[PDB]
């Protein structure tokens, strides 16, 4: 039986990673071009749309729009739990991690509280993971997401002493499907480092519900994707598997009928797999 809908929203804040950027990695890298800081390149490039790290609108673009919200996105590709990101060459300019967006939301705050009924939206983590396997880290599967489940209960914290009071926590998404991951034969390690973040977060979630009449809603993007991926066709996807636009090793060409492909290219879903997870999580929400 369905629980009652949660309260409409306004005014979304969203932080987090490439799954949820509609802008600011692009706007970002442009500026440390610009300052030539070392290493820079831009982001997300050239087979991309309007600096999303897809071919349209990420879920939280498409959530607020099916709440009537204004969206201030802070979220960067890249982004991990803590305070900095996959591409480490931009700690020299700016901690762009999940603590790093919190610490310049509230620093651009003048002192001013937060507004206690913006939705605080949060999906952060997959680099955690995309970090720890492309550069060799020595952590533990099981360490490294106890480390992000800390981090994202530290976000929540400290947005909540702020003044937030309704947080959107979005789980692991199922990194053991995704191209890269499958094409690296990683499956195994992403299935131990996903389920022990969805296990642990929940519990987390639980003990911050005890003060400040935190609304702390969780998505399970992981029962998400298992559903529209064992029945595909109720939703038009054909091409579960394969990138429509593939990047490794270089670029090809785009597949003509993207809105029936789940991947854009090797880490990230189409527009039409943003869509129909913006369209979940708002179904949570009055008008
Ligand atoms: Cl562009």
């Amino acid at each position: 039986h369905t629980s009652p809908l949660l309260a409409p929203v306004r005014q979304i804040h969203a932080f987090g990673d490439s799954y949820s950027d509609n802008g600011e990695s692009q706007r970002l890298t442009r500026e440390m071009l610009a300052k030539g800081i070392a290493g820079a390149q831009a982001l997300p490039g050239e087979v991309y749309w309007q600096g999303r790290w897809s071919n349209g609108p990420t879920a939280v673009e498409v959530l607020a729009r099916q709440l009537g919200a204004q969206l201030a996105d802070h979220a960067v590709g890249g982004a991990k739990s803590g305070a900095d990101n996959y591409y480490g060459w931009m700690s020299a300019y700016r901690h762009t991690g999940l603590a790093g967006q919190v610490d310049a939301y509230l620093a651009t705050l003048d002192g001013k509280p937060v507004d206690g009924q913006a939705l605080h939206f949060i999906f952060v983590s997959a680099n955690d993971f995309f970090e720890h396997e492309d550069f060799a880290g020595e952590q533990p599967l099981e360490q490294l997401a106890g480390s992000s489940v800390a981090n994202i209960r530290a976000a929540v914290q400290r947005l909540g002493e702020a003044g937030a009071r309704r947080f959107l926590v979005v789980s692991s998404t199922d990194l053991s499907v995704v191209p890269a991951v499958v094409a690296g034969n990683r499956v195994e390690r992403a299935q131990r480092y996903l389920q022990a973040v969805n296990a642990s977060l929940p519990i987390q979630l639980a003990a911050l519900r005890k003060t400040r009449g935190l609304e702390l809603s969780w998505f399970d993007h992981l029962t998400f994707s298992r559903h529209l991926r064992r029945n595909p066709a109720r939703y038009g996807l054909v091409e579960l598997d394969a990138p429509c636009q593939p990047t490794q090793p270089s670029v090809r060409p785009a597949c003509a009928n993207p809105d029936q492909y789940y991947f854009w290219d090797e880490w990230h879903p189409t527009r039409r797999v943003h869509q129909l997870a913006g369209e979940a999580m708002a179904a949570r929400y009055a008008r």
